[PDB]
Order: C-alpha cells, then sequence, then structure tokens
C-alpha cells in the first residue's frame, strides 16, 4: 500500500501544540517536505508542494480533515509527521506509475510542471502543470513531472504499445454538423491531423441529403450538377462522409447570399455576382414565369445576373434569348 | 513607174494567133514567168503565178481587160509579152517596197509563203500566203515572200522604227460592254496581250455606273461592300475602267442565278448556294416583309439561304434572329 511506517494518531490537542509536516513515505522511505501549519481558530492549514490539508478537530479528541492536491504522488502515501514524536498518521492515498492506459485519469504536478517524450513526435500531451484526461488514442513515450527546488521526479504515464482504440473513445471527431473526420493521433476530445473521411465508393445511391455551399441539399437532388457532392449521409440520424470536393465558385457565381433566387434540383437557392465581368453559365435551374395575360407570344421567364445564362437554350429561336436581367423561352 | 520597155498594144487578132506569157519589167529588166493561155471563144485567160487576166475584146480591132490577182509585186510591173514578135503591152502596175506603214496595205503573195523576221519577238504577222492589212501599232522587222519552183524573194513591209500610234488604229482594245484594255502591241483589229487599263486613282467619286458579277450596279451604290468595284464608267456613253477585283464567290455564296432575291444597293440581285454547308454573311441587304396583320408583335423577315445570316442583327435581341429560311428583326 505504498506505506512503510506503523500509523499512529495523535489527538486533536497534541495535533495543535505540535509541529508538523507533510512527509512521503515508499518502499525505499519517508522524505520530508517544507511545511508550514497556520493555526487560529478551529482550522489547522498545512500547506505543501505536494497537497494542502486542513484539519477541523471539534470532536471528542478525535480529528477530521479534507485535502487540495497540488500535485498527485506515485508509489508513496503522502502522510503528515509530528515533529519530535513518533505520532504519525497517514492522510493521502497516493497513486501507481500508471502505464498503458487510453483517457487516462487526471494527474496533477503543482510542485514543478512536466516533462513529455513524445515517441513518434505525436506533440498530444501538452507542456506545463497539469496532465489532463484528454483520450489518448495513439500515443507511446514517458510523462514525468520535476520540480527545480528539490528534484523529484515521478513518472505518471508510460505507454509501451500503442493501443489506438478504447470503447468510449474514437480515434475520429465529429464536427457540430456530424461531419465525420479521421484522427491520426487524437480523439473527440483532442484531435491531431484530422482528415475527412471519404464515403466508400459505389454507395452513393444509397446516400439521402448532402450539404454543400451553406445549402442543406434535400434528398440529393442537384441536377444541374454530377451526384454526389459535398458532405453526404447514408441513411439517418448517422454522420456525414466526404463526397466531391467541389468549389463555391463556377466561373464567376457565388451559391448563397446572392440577388437571384434559382434552383439547384429541389433546393431553392441564392446566388450572387462574384465577377461583374465574369462571362460563364448559372450553376443553378432557373424559375419559370407565366407572363401569357390577354392565341398570342406565350414566353415563360427567369431573373438572371450580368453576363449568366442559363443552359437551356430557347427551343423557337435555338439561341440564347437574354435581355436586360431576363432570360426568355417562348412556346 | 518601174517599166523599162516601151509599151505596143497589139490587135485582137494577132493578141489570139500569137502566145503569150506574163513578165516583169523592172530597174533590172524582163522575168519571164511559165504562162498558159485559154481561148475557145470570146475570153483569153492567162493563168500565173502572179496573176490571172481576162482578155476581153469584142471591139473594132481593140482589146480590154481585168485581173485576179495572185500576188502583189514589188517594184516591177506585171505586163505580158507576145512571144515572136516585140508587142509588149502592160497591165498590172505593181506596187513599192512600202515600210514604215501603220496599217499597211493588204499585199497578197500567191505563189509561195511569206517569211517573217519580227524584231522584239512580237509575233503579230500571222504566216502564210496573204499579208492581212492588220493594224500594227507596235511592230519592227521585215516581211518577205517567197515561192520554191522559182526563188523570187520580194520584200512587202520592213519597219525601222516603231510608229506605235495611229489616229483611225490606237493601241487600246474595247469590249463589246466597252471594257477598255491596253494592247502591248496590238490594235482593235488585232491585239497582243492585252491588259485592262485600270481607272485613274481619286475619280471614284466622279464614277457613275459599274459592272459587276453578271449585274449592272446602277448609279455606283452597292451599300454592302467598299466603293468601288468592277469594271466603273465615268460620265456616260464612255468606256468601262477596271477598279477593284473581287470574287463572286464571298465565302460560299455566288452572285447571280441564284434561289434568294436582295440587294446590293438600289440594284435587284438574286443569290445562289455555292457551299451547303459553309457558313458565312449573306453578301447583299436583305428585303423586309411586313407580317403586322392584326399591339401585337410586329417583325419584318426576309428570306435567307442555308447558313447564310445577313449582316443586321435583330435590335430587340441583340442576336441573329434565324429560324428555317427566313430572318426576323421585331420592331
Ligand atoms: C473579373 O475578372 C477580370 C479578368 O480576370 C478582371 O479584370 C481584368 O483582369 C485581367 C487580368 O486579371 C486584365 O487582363 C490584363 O489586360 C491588360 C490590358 O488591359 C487594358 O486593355 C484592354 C483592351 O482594351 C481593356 O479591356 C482593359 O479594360 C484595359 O483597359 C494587359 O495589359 C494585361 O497584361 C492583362 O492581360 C483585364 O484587362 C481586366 N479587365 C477587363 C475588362 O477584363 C476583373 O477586374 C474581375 N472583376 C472583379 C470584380 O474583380
Ligand atoms: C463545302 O466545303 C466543305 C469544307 O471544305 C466541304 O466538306 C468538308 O471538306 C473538308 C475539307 O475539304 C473536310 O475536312 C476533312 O475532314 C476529315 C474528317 O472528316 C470526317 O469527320 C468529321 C468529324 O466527324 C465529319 O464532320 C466529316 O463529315 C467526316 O465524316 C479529315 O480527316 C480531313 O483531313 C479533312 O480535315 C470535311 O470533313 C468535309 N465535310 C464537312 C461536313 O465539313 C463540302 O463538301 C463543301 N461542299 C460542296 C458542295 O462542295
Ligand atoms: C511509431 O513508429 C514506429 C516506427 O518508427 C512504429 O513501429 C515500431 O517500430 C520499431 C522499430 O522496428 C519497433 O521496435 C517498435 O516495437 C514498433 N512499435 C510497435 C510494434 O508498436 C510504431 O508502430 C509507430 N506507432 C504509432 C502509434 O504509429
Ligand atoms: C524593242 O527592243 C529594243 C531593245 O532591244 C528597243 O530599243 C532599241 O534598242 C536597240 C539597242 O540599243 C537600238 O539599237 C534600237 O534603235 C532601239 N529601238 C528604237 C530606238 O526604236 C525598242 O524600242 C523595242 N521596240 C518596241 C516597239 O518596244
Amino acid at each position: 500500500r505504498y506505506n512503510q511506517v506503523k500509523v499512529d494518531r495523535p489527538d486533536w490537542h497534541t495535533l495543535l501544540q505540535k509541529d508538523l509536516k507533510g512527509v512521503l513515505s515508499g518502499k525505499d522511505g519517508l522524505y520530508i517536505l517544507r511545511s508550514n501549519k497556520v493555526w487560529t481558530g478551529g482550522s489547522v492549514i498545512i500547506t505543501d508542494e505536494f497537497a494542502v490539508t486542513t484539519f477541523i478537530g471539534d470532536h471528542t479528541g478525535n480529528f477530521k480533515f479534507s485535502v487540495k492536491v497540488m500535485t498527485t504522488p506515485i508509489e508513496m502515501d503522502y502522510c503528515i509527521k509530528v515533529i519530535d514524536t513518533a505520532k504519525f498518521f497517514c492522510v493521502m492515498v497516493g497513486t501507481p506509475t500508471q502505464r498503458d492506459l487510453v483517457k487516462p485519469p487526471e494527474m496533477l504536478c503543482g510542485c514543478g510542471a512536466l516533462e513529455v517524450q513524445d515517441n513518434n513526435s505525436t506533440g498530444l500531451i501538452s507542456p506545463g502543470n497539469v496532465l489532463p484526461s484528454k483520450c489518448i488514442n495513439g500515443w507511446t513515450g514517458v510523462v514525468t513531472c520535476h520540480c527545480p527546488y528539490t528534484d523529484i521526479k515521478m513518472k505518471f504515464l508510460e505507454n509501451t504499445t500503442p493501443q489506438k482504440y478504447s470503447k468510449n473513445c474514437p480515434g475520429t471527431y465529429l464536427s457540430d454538423q456530424n461531419f465525420h473526420h479521421d484522427c491520426k493521433y487524437g480523439s473527440q476530445e483532442s484531435c491531431i491531423d484530422p482528415e475527412p473521411t471519404k464515403l466508400p465508393p459505389e454507395t452513393y445511391e444509397d446516400i439521402q441529403e448532402c450539404f454543400w455551399c451553406s445549402y442543406y441539399i434535400k434528398d440529393a437532388n442537384f441536377t444541374p450538377h454530377k451526384g454526389p457532392l459535398g458532405w453526404c449521409r447514408v441513411g439517418e440520424n448517422e454522420p456525414y462522409y466526404l463526397t466531391n470536393r467541389k468549389s463555391c465558385v463556377q466561373g464567376g457565381v457565388q451559391i448563397g447570399s446572392g440577388e437571384v433566387t434559382c434552383l439547384i434540383g429541389t433546393t431553392k437557392i441564392k446566388v450572387g455576382n462574384f465577377n461583374e465581368t465574369a462571362i460563364s453559365f448559372m450553376p443553378c435551374n432557373p424559375i419559370k414565369e407565366a407572363s401569357r395575360g390577354p392565341t398570342t407570344c406565350t414566353y415563360k421567364y427567369a431573373k438572371t445576373l450580368k453576363n449568366k445564362i442559363y443552359d437551356e437554350k430557347d427551343r423557337y429561336w435555338g439561341q440564347y434569348m437574354v435581355k436586360g436581367e431576363y432570360q426568355y423561352w417562348f412556346d
């Protein structure tokens, strides 16, 4: 139990008049620490690099405590010895040199700062006082504590084999839109080198909904474009996967936040002039407008951007019928 | 007078019973010719290489004649001598060695054929028996007669200096359309190397009527083409001069004998499809057609050839409005 000396608990009275210092009894033995006691009323606070213990003794000579932990110890319990008498009790339990753990427990090191030895140059464990409970999918090496004033080196976590996967800790990352990414040395809590997960080939017919250019495609119909594109969700209530990388600027036209409402399949979209003098084809299908009032000339028309022409040529004239900011198609 | 022996005329009776032969008395003297007489009734025909004389003597011993000329003689008269008596009369006068003459008189050479010596390789005087009265603008050299049986060489025409121009004989040629051409060694009768006469520069505004592609331009308006073109007449009742050489095939379109009537300025023309799949612009202005019956859509239209488009773009659509074999322009 990482203890060596028999534990004797003084009374509340002996605790007060006597001097107390924090100690570290292991297999090697007791290590003295520079402790300063504080007692005015019914409160006794011993402050140490390792921890801060508050002694509240209002009982019939009995004493109780609580501990604020500055640094977790390894393979040695943090006890309190009475100076000049054998009364030695043990307050803090301590923890082993935990090794080979994915999602390690948060181990504090206050006395000084941690030194990391990342094999494979993982650059995963951030430096400083604390070792967070960051999920560690793949990592190898040793993390050690240190303190300049007293050279105490404590091994918190050594990984020999890389345990890549944990049940509650994938090697994947999910964005806020459930966008599936793959982490080379990271998890959901902290992910190194995320690379989107590509959708499996030949399962495009299976996919239901896609997302692209700030617009959520409904039912994956995009008649003016090659199926599929963007981030696509297979089934429902599942994450999205990367399919086809297409720019949101087909020439000098931008999808979203635009002057001109049109259609990419069923989904209603807005389109705006990126380049004023860019001559390219509209990236969406047009909206029809019935102008047959009071047969006569019946045409259908759609609003269009400057120098931008929808793909449909007028049948009657075999030519792109445009005048002003409108395109027409006669019956 | 190219004669040497005193002229004595026999009676009609002496002429008949006696033998007669043709002679050539010059400065050198008399040359005998192989003559054969013919006498049945009142007709005496002496046949010679030089000439054929018919003697008709029904008078009181008087005799008269006429002469068919086979070969003109030079510097010696052709007389008839009576064989065995001194009676020698002279029938044909003869002609000198004419030289330096533009439009020389027609000189016959029957006995043989002419040999030409064209200096400057004119190739103007055609070979053979006759020397026509071809107008000779520029020529130098000698033309001589010859006869194989009897070697008589007679100089008909020697040119020393080239007399290029005669009052009734220009060095120009006029076509049936009064198309002015210029002859290097020819006249209107016979023209060598004709080269059209170009119209003087800067007198294009002055010219009235032009001719091009089987169509006579009236008043030299050709609005779809650069003024002027073809053969143009300055003033009136004057010849035409060569201005601008333009093909009658602007792409795959032919002026004249065509399906489609149109206009090159004021003149009405016909146009036909040279190349079925040639894509070029019409070479004429279109004809308008009022289709405003029972406001409404009013358009004007002109018939056009396959893949041929008139220059006028429709104003309303800024595009070449074509459907079938018709082009339209809306008001
Ligand atoms: C949309 O894209 C356009 C094309 O990229 C942007 O403007 C054009 O940009 C190109 C190159 O980026 C320029 O090309 C240069 O042209 C000059 C000659 O320019 C001048 O002369 C021409 C002919 O008269 C005239 O059209 C121009 O307006 C200039 O007056 C060359 O010397 C260079 O080497 C190079 O080839 C274009 O000139 C430029 N202008 C035009 C009208 O295309 C445009 O700015 C973009 N729009 C936005 C909002 O960014
Ligand atoms: C009017 O002019 C036209 C163009 O001069 C005449 O027909 C065309 O003539 C050109 C050359 O004289 C040919 O060019 C050759 O093309 C072949 C390839 O030909 C084949 O493949 C193409 C593409 O599919 C297809 O369009 C053709 O019809 C052929 O099936 C090359 O291998 C040669 O090296 C050369 O480049 C054209 O192919 C030919 N045809 C067409 C449709 O343009 C036409 O005949 C003229 N009209 C009259 C009445 O004379
Ligand atoms: C990190 O890199 C090493 C290679 O540099 C990977 O494999 C190790 O290779 C060395 C040299 O042969 C062996 O001694 C180690 O035992 C190997 N590690 C094993 C087998 O786990 C190693 O797999 C890499 N780690 C990660 C997480 O990618
Ligand atoms: C024909 O060609 C000659 C040149 O080969 C032209 O000029 C003659 O030149 C020779 C050589 O100097 C002179 O001896 C002649 O007297 C020149 N002829 C003249 C002066 O008439 C000649 O002009 C040409 N003729 C034509 C009709 O073009």
